[PDB]
């Protein structure tokens, strides 16, 4: 069997070794560094891939797996929200989707700015943030809906979707059909979005750099990496991209720890068995 447990045994121990190799050593080259003092890093051990990264300072990477292009990121931290709301803008972000729990966000400990779910002024750039719907994804988990609307003198207004997924614990992979809701929702809002800016005449519609939707938590590895993968899934471009493929090319792309969990894995595993995608390379 393709999906068996030799397959999947021979898929990780590839996966680890690249995982190892992509491991950050000290002012490593494939790694971005920050800047000069202030942190870029939310997590030393989390780094940005030097050659996709977005901005310079930003732990954030533009991800192409096959056909799908999307933006991973980490959660910005408090010093980065003028610069992280620039990218928003300048990408006219179709969909934003926040994976980071309301209680992660909640915890001060955590320096994670509750910067879409209210209003701010960074910089000279001013947020306005405003609720919409909201949406059950199945096993308790939920969507909450809003729009952030960029404001800065100078500049053009953009307003971006955000889909919140409040109650998806940190290292953990919900199910399977959950997260094909998601991705659903996800690719839909992104969708919705986009036609207005085709609409529009907008110029980011043929750059391949913009109009990416941008996915993110916390470190932007797990639960991000998990619904990156069932996005990619989605495209009917990515006819025969192997699980392999998919992971080796989000680390390659960010960092090898993209796919964080064993059990986030596995949901990519179900979901490509549930598509007859082959899981390793031949
Ligand atoms: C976006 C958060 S994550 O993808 O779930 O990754 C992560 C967050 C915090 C600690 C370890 C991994």
């Amino acid at each position: 069997s393709p999906y068996g447990p030799e397959a999947r045994a021979e898929l990780s121990s590839r996966l680890t070794t690249l995982r190892n190799t992509l491991a950050p050593a000290t002012n490593d080259p494939r790694y971005l560094q920050a800047c000069g003092g202030e942190k870029l890093n939310r997590f030393r051990d989390i780094q940005c891939r030097r050659q996709t990264a977005v901005r310079a300072d930003l732990n954030a990477n533009y991800i192409q797996v096959g056909n799908t292009r999307t933006i991973a990121c980490q959660y910005p931290l408090q010093s980065q929200l003028e610069s992280h709301f620039r990218m928003l803008a300048e990408n006219r972000t179709p969909v934003l989707a926040v994976l980071a729990s309301s209680s992660e966000i909640a915890n001060q400990r955590f320096g994670m700015p509750d910067y879409f779910r209210q209003s701010g002024t960074y910089g000279s750039i001013t947020v306005e943030s405003k609720m919409t719907q909201q949406v059950g994804l199945g096993d308790g988990i939920m969507a909450d809906m809003y729009t952030l609307t960029i404001r800065e003198a100078g500049q053009k207004t953009i307003s971006v979707p955000v889909v919140h997924v409040g109650n998806w614990p940190d290292q953990t992979a919900v199910s399977s059909e959950v997260t094909k809701a998601l991705a659903s929702l996800v690719d839909q809002t992104a969708e919705t979005k986009r036609n207005m800016y085709e609409s529009k005449g907008s110029s980011a519609v043929a750059d391949d750099s913009k109009l990416r939707p941008v996915i993110h938590c916390r470190a932007g590895v797990g639960r991000t990496a998990q619904l990156i993968g069932a996005m990619c899934m989605n495209d009917s471009r990515n006819s025969q991209l192997s699980v392999e493929d998919m992971v080796s090319q989000m680390r390659v792309q960010r960092n090898g720890i993209m796919v964080q969990k064993d059990e986030q894995l596995d949901v990519l595993i179900k979901l490509a068995e549930g598509q007859g995608r082959p899981l390793l390379n031949s």
